[PDB]
């Protein structure tokens, strides 16, 4: 559980224009991980850039990490 | 609860930068109403600005709606 979602946070933190993992919600449901994720990005993004970024992370994190199989991702800015 | 909800988001849309309510769910606890909506925006604003307008929606629905005692508001693009 512990390492798994340190798994999760530095797989995010590995796509561009990720600042921050905000907030990470992982339940386990049998052998598999649903989770919510919060980014933070650059505040002078575009909204339209936040989502694509959160977009990048999803595939990301749910093609990195197999166990995971419904992973949210939203966006807030960050300095 | 019908009106109340179309009060929810007459209030929401009337404020600058609200292009549309996107999802509205209202909790009635007690007497009081505890909300969560999503209001769509300019693609081409930035995160701060969405932040913004989501805060302006905040103090406009909670002064104008007193039975709403909790409002998380958040923002997508929309257009």
């Amino acid at each position: 559980m512990e390492a798994v979602q340190n798994r999760i946070v530095e797989a995010a933190e590995r796509v561009p224009g990720v600042r921050g993992v905000i907030h990470l919600r992982a339940r386990y449901v049998g052998q598999d991980i649903w989770a919510h994720m919060i980014i933070g990005v650059d505040p002078e993004n575009t909204v339209e850039q936040a989502h694509e970024i959160c977009e990048a992370v999803q595939a990301a994190v749910c093609g990195k990490i197999r166990r995971i199989e419904s992973l949210d991702v939203s966006a807030e800015a960050r300095e």
